[PDB]
């Protein structure tokens, strides 16, 4: 088990590209990753879910996030199924996979639920600090939706870069679309700031705790 | 804190209607729940992930899907800032609220990102068993897109309605768009048994394991 | 819990006004302060409370005295609360007020009622040195009446100031209006020293153990 | 030690109206009780403080509040000390005072300051239940104004009477002089039920959490 | 508890003529002191006791043994019934007394009758060495005879200074009147030494144990 | 050891006039005791202290008070100094004598002094329910007054017979002679009853705590 905010526990894993150590392989070159688990190779969730996830991957290395799967299964069989998506859907996967072992990365991270001894379907960002970022567990019997992971690393880089909340749905958001948000005003000093930022035209607001700009 | 499949804690909670009982107050209506945290009243993206919420209250509604919130704040601060969404945006809430005191509820379900005391941005999606089916924690910098969550509860009623499987991004997925799959044979009979299916169009396939229909 | 005589216990708070530490924020400059805690922001009696007590902050503050509110709930609605009292009573609020996460200062000084999360409405007199000099405790149920505590600071900081008691209700007593009290003799020795002090025109007294004078 | 709202401990007391059993002897009869220390007989502020207190017992007496004070003197230092202020100051005491020897009832109440062996100046408020209502501690040199005790119990037998709140400083509140306060809306049904009652009249409001009416 | 032979316990004492340390400010003075109990201030054997005591307070000062009280009872008392005495019988008080709180001291030294909290009539006689000499230990129904301890602490100098055994009732005894006994021999050598003092007058006899002279 | 107002020990012991119970013994025939030990046999203070307990036994025996002795030698001794005491003052003895074995006695009340395996002088008074009325601890180097004891025992027949205390030095008091004295007031009752009974006849007093009577 863990939460948000936590360092990735520092790990060896046995992958398809070999051994790598975790966080420190995507870490050390400054990249953040996105763990994604499922439950067995050869299953057909499973394989719509890697289909998508590497006709997104340039996408995710782009913004200089690494995709990288999860099961507890060998490698043998990690690669033949990688080999019957090249042939059956012509795609061929190049994010490396997890053989986890015995579940034991599975455990120290809460991918199994409960009664089993495989995983369902769990996602988490590490950033290139290794702090876990976001988590998301999903049920065996659905599937992701790749492109909200998407637009959630996107918002978390955004977050980082410019020092700013991101609204819901942000980059169509409802009320504003794909302005930020300024983070809230929490003492009377930082409301005498937003004031004046909006009495010159920095910032738009609806309040002095609710306050915006295009990026 | 938890893991999906496991049953909801009994627990009474004050909220902004009253003092209901969780899972039971749901339940008891066989109708299911998604419980969402935010971090606090009057700040800006929970203000805008409220706001959609309500504007979907009646999507979930249809469903059989309750929603209700979560914050550490008191039910006086809850009301009024649900009065300035009213006011300044033109939606009620019509939604209940909890109150979490001393983060309580917040704490059982691991709620609190690693050194806070206040919530992040949580969902729990419940069904009308008590059994949590799916967990998702955004940190309180990225909101949540409603539409991920309205897609998934719709994937996890037909999953139990239809005893089937949802692929990527259902009901729009890459390869099948809005057909659901079989769950993978696990038995040497049971391939027998989706041969027989296949010829015999019961059942499209693109092998024994990956087999899928229209609903 | 606590009791008059004790050092304030060292404390950082987050305020309306940033993070300070407690008692050394204001002894450090030599300042006093009165604590007083209520219930929740957007309630009733409070409100009252703290309009009254803004309308008197400078006559605490002319003294050296600073007042700081504490209320469990977050600074977003402490101050959300204090521009509704701006808003409708035209009067700013500009002393300070804690946000009390999960009631922590609360319980250290025994501001919980029996069976309660939230505080009532309790007063504590810190001096310079960091020495608690009085603790009131107030139900939710009835408001506080700040003169008396106007009151109460001044015959402590004359009492310090000047090595003298002040009687009941100064600087109305019934008996002897504003006159001080000596400190009762305590020995032979000391009773010999009133008596002449009186005989020369230097104290008044019913006797030798009752000895007052203009300040 | 003890906070508001748990009961009075069963415990005797001799007194200089004999050997009686608190709060039962009180409580046996409907009739609340005040309970205040002084430090010791024959000192002074404690003087102004008796002779003050007897001034008002009736006013006291006609609501039904019994007032008993404490030192940690024997009877017959109590009952001289009376004396001295019947001879003295033309008041015959007529409420009882506890001997409490050892200090024992004043530290089971946490009377005794930080270093002290008797007591300072300590008020209890025990209602006809025996439950603790307010508490106040105020230190040897500051003498106490008992008018701010006749005002709290009037205000609390009007709480409990009419079931309402009081604000700051009633009867003779800065914004509704003598009007009793409506216990602040906690849900959206009750939210409902204010802005019924305010539009027809039978109560004035600020806003749906600030309700009010004359009694 | 204590017993004949072992030192006062060192201790400081709050008194009518201040604070000291026993036994050492009289000790170091090479004074001795009579430490006497009574239950409590304004009562009646007492009072007799007292007057009897300051009647009589020079004869022990001569002697250089110094009178001392206690009671459990504040020092404003032991003052206020002091000044009854002066007033009434026209005696003024000069030796000091102990307000022994919580009755520290009187247990110590095994004042306080089964089943009380307050003292009897307890007497020490505690000589310049800090040795606890004698003890008397008289209930509070029974007042004392003053004038058997003059005879007593008489008799206990002479025994110091002239190293004898006084008879019953020295200077009456019945049978030798102010004759002073010697320690009787007790070996067959100092029983030689005694034939010999009586066959040359030094000392009168009834026998060899029984050896008595004029001072 | 013991304290006033226990109840003395249970005990058989062998004495010069055959082996008796105390209290027993004397209680059951409703006689008080007064028990006094002595540090050995012909030794010389204590012979003085025993004839002129003999000279006095019949004082003590018309009051129903028995005398009875005690010291660590064996009954063989006691009686051959008991004769002594006979042929050479003419004197027979005829209380009886325990011969307290080890000190055993001697240890539970505490009649040895520091360092010392034998008594000093001790007095017991021990009424006819078995209890220790006052005590008297001298050492072996003064000889006690038998006088003040009689005095004593008078004193506290008549305190329980007639309800009441006795002065200092009664039946000779300096303020009132052999008048006794009444319990003080201890409650505003009580004090009534004091007041009607002065003006009234019944009593003498100098203050409503200091009432006396002729008996």
């Amino acid at each position: 088990m863990v939460v948000i905010g936590e360092k990735f526990p520092e790990v060896e894993v046995k992958t398809t590209h070999g051994v790598i150590k975790l966080p420190d392989y995507f870490a050390e070159q400054g990249k953040w990753f996105v763990l994604f688990s499922h439950p067995a190779d050869f299953t057909p969730v499973s394989t719509t879910e890697f289909y998508a996830m590497q006709k997104r991957v340039d996408q995710f290395r782009e913004l200089g996030v690494e995709p990288i799967g999860l099961s507890v299964d060998q490698v043998f069989s990690h690669i033949k199924w990688m080999e019957w998506i090249k042939e059956n859907l012509g795609e061929e996967i190049t994010f490396p996979v997890i053989a986890d072992d015995r579940g034991e990365l599975a455990d120290k991270l809460g991918m199994i639920p409960s009664g089993a001894t495989i995983t369902a379907r769990a996602v988490f960002i590490v950033d290139d600090k290794g702090i876990i970022r976001a988590i998301v567990y999903y049920p065996a019997e659905v599937g992701r939706d790749w492109d909200e992971i998407l637009r959630l690393v996107k918002a978390l880089k955004v977050s980082d870069e410019k020092g700013v909340a991101l609204p819901h749905k942000w980059p169509n958001n409802e009320l504003i679309g794909d302005k930020a948000i300024v983070p809230p005003a929490s003492t009377v000093d930082e409301v005498k700031q937003r004031e004046e930022a909006k009495a010159k035209g920095e910032i738009e607001s609806y309040d002095w705790w609710f306050s915006y700009k295009k990026l």
